């Protein structure tokens, strides 16, 4: 009934910029992650993730990203 993955917006941060083929190269290597694409606003990114198997560490060891886009929400 309800949808299979959930999508989760998140905030690009780091020391030295890079293009989004890097962003969904290391997004795309983790488990957890269906797809990533990068839209037009001030350095964000949307996302198509399954929380319920992805963890919020494992995204920002591969990339520092505060990974928290403004007005998103969060179950716990």
């Amino acid at each position: 009934a309800g949808h299979m993955t959930d999508t989760l917006f998140l905030t690009v941060t780091a020391s030295l910029t890079l293009p989004w083929d890097h962003i969904q190269s290391t997004l795309l290597k983790t488990k957890g992650v269906t797809d990533i694409k990068i839209y037009p606003q001030k350095r964000t990114v949307a996302v198509t993730i399954i929380p319920s198997i992805v963890n919020a560490n494992q995204i920002k060891e591969l990339v520092p990203e505060l990974s928290l886009d403004t007005g998103t929400l969060e179950k716990k």
